[PDB]
DNA sequence: CCGACAGCGCATCAGC
DNA sequence: GCTGATGCGCG
DNA sequence: GTCGG
């Protein structure tokens, strides 16, 4: 973090335009700005210097040189003290409330993490439960919790099908040494991209890890994607751990490697390499690589390795700790 | 200049 | 009920 | 907001 101080700002912006502006361009073009600028490995002195790097244009620029003089920057300055800006940004912090429906809460007077307590009904299920563990989606995890929780999930996965395999990934498959949440991928040889063998696949992992606990709430839930919250047991007279946010993701067995590239990230790092993929003429998602004809996706490519796809694409293979963009 | 910017699962809604 | 659009979320 | 062509 030699340059944390304008990684900050840049991410605020990128928030600002993001939830404020719905102008998703914008924010995209913000964080390509600070993650290009937090791998950086000098202490940024001008403007003119970070223009240098691919992503920082000029308007960027002259910002980093008002905050470089001044220690701040005004058009965020104002931008905190604008009170519908204000409240707009804090909704969107409880998960389920977007960009949209923070402004139209906004604009029926709730505002406040009080005015979201007392008009619960005016929320949708995921919002509510979003509301429910605000507190908690707030606080990191810590390596160590990631470790007791990837052993009960894989165990508990192990207990419904030897057959499955779950893969945490994630920052965590990134040795972060704390993690924003968990997300697991799962397979099972049942399911591949040429058939489903058998129904419930995900539905019975769900179950299992609400049987013992571990799984507390849904937000959302379908045949292949369970989005939802976990909680570690804690013993006797110790004060409980705080609820965690989980994702599961079912992914056809033979299509492993792109879904574990996918659900690995960062997310800017997936952006950064599906856009050289395009660049390259193949096409990535989580589930193939295809080559582009008119522009019209091909076959999906063999697959036998992480390393594969970076090979179509001709970039040199990084491992998962050198994907955190 | 100006077109393009990654790709997709689930929930909700409008329109039929 | 279904389809398509849109919101929100995942990396 | 930035970039390539
Ligand atoms: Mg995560
Ligand atoms: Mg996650």
């Amino acid at each position: 973090t030699l340059n944390g101080g304008i990684t900050d700002m840049l991410t605020e912006l990128a928030n600002f335009e993001k939830n404020v502006s719905q102008a998703i361009h914008k924010y995209n073009a913000y964080r390509k700005a600070a993650s290009v600028i937090a791998k950086y490995p000098h202490k940024i002195k001008s403007g003119a210097e970070a223009k240098k790097l691919p992503g920082v244009g000029t308007k960027i620029a002259e910002k980093i040189d008002e905050f470089l003089a001044t220690g701040k920057l005004r058009k965020l300055e104002k931008i905190r003290q604008d009170d519908t800006s204000s409240s707009i940004n804090f909704l969107t912090r409880v998960s389920g409330i977007g960009p949209s429906a923070a402004r139209k809460f906004v604009d029926e007077g709730i505002k406040t993490l009080e005015d979201l307590r007392k008009n619960e009904d005016k929320l949708n299920h995921h919002q509510r439960i979003g509301l429910k563990y605000f507190g908690d989606f707030e606080k990191r995890i810590p390596r160590e919790e990631m470790l007791q929780m990837q052993d009960i999930v894989l165990n508990e996965v192990k207990k419904v099908d030897s057959e499955y395999i779950a893969t945490v990934c994630g920052s965590f498959r990134r040795g972060a040494e704390s993690s924003g949440d968990m997300d697991v991928l799962l397979t099972h040889p049942s399911f591949t991209s040429e058939s489903t063998k058998q129904p419930k696949l995900l539905h019975q992992v769900v179950e299992q890890l609400q049987k013992v606990h571990f799984i507390t709430d849904t937000l959302s839930k379908g045949e292949t994607k369970f989005m939802g919250v976990c909680q570690l047991p804690s013993k006797n007279d110790e004060k409980e751990y705080p609820h965690r946010r989980i994702d599961i993701r079912l992914i056809p067995k033979d299509q492993y490697y792109c879904g574990v590239l996918y659900f690995t990230g960062s997310d800017i790092f997936n952006k950064n390499m599906r856009a050289h993929a395009l660049e390259k003429g193949f096409t990535i998602n989580e589930y193939t690589i295809r080559p582009l004809g008119t522009g019209v996706a091909g076959e999906p490519l063999p697959v036998d390795s992480e390393k594969d796809i970076f090979d179509y694409i001709q970039w040199k293979y990084r491992e998962p700790k050198d994907r955190s963009e």
